[PDB]
């Protein structure tokens, strides 16, 4: 039941990464967004949280954007990847998808066909939608990217009794984190500015196109800052 020595390393090797289309961002991420982990992009208004969630669904459809050790992750495991986008804010825009696709050399329609978008209006729908993700897989959908944009808006606006909230939001995370592990996929969640989450960034604005993404929590990477801009191409630099 316990894994030791070489097994630990082999287990860590089944972890693949998704590129953000930003050199700096990827750099700070240790190579890219990690599968089997939950990565949070908390940030200020118009900081780009949503843009990254979009760019992420797009890059998922460009095979050269999935970095993984072939000796530990067969092409068959990352074949025909599909993303699940749980939209809590109603900020999903299929046109931003088309545009990002365009500038990346991807069939925008392919992205839309391989991305499941669930509109959630309350904390119950949110949690439930994240729970059905398994069924989706069970239906033969190779879910490899999950997006909860955002993660804490519903829970906040619904809850003194702030214990029920944490107790519930924690239950959501449990499902999310487990999801990431058993199905070897990347989990992304946003937060406008208490809960688990292996990676945590805080984004902000700079000079126009400019954005400053600060990585302040991860189990094996140092705190660092990546700089990128948002343009009609999506995330870039
Ligand atoms: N087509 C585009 N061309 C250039 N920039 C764009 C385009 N679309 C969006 N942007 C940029 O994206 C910024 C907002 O991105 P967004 O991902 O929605 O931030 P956000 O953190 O999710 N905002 P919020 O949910 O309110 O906290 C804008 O203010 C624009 O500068
Ligand atoms: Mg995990
Ligand atoms: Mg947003």
């Amino acid at each position: 039941g316990f894994k030791s020595g070489i097994d630990l390393l082999k287990q860590r090797s089944t972890v693949w990464k998704l590129s953000t289309s930003s050199s700096e961002l990827d750099s700070v991420l240790g190579g890219g967004l990690e599968s089997q982990s939950v990565t949070e992009f908390a940030g200020v208004f118009g900081s780009g949280k949503t843009q990254i969630m979009h760019q992420s669904c797009v890059n998922l459809q460009n095979p050269e954007f999935l970095f993984y050790d072939e000796e530990a992750v067969s092409k068959g495991e990352v074949a025909q990847p599909k993303a699940v986008y749980i939209d809590t804010e109603g900020t999903f825009r299929p046109e931003r998808i088309m545009q990002m696709a365009e500038h990346a050399g991807i069939d925008g329609q392919t992205v839309l066909d391989n991305t499941f978008v669930a509109r959630a209006y309350n904390s119950d729908m949110q949690m439930l939608f994240a729970e059905k993700i398994e069924d989706l897989i069970q239906e033969g959908n190779n879910i490899k990217l999950v997006v909860i944009d955002s993660l804490t808006s519903t829970f906040r606006n619904e809850y003194g009794k702030l214990a029920e909230r944490q107790q519930k939001l924690g239950r959501h995370m449990a499902t999310l984190n487990k999801l990431a592990d058993l199905f070897n996929c990347v989990v992304l969640v946003t937060n406008q500015v208490g809960h688990a989450a292996t990676f945590r960034f805080f984004v902000r604005k700079g000079k126009g196109d400019k954005r400053v993404a600060k990585l302040y929590d991860s189990p094996h990477l140092p705190d660092a800052e990546a700089i990128f801009r948002i343009t009609e191409k999506g995330i870039q630099d």
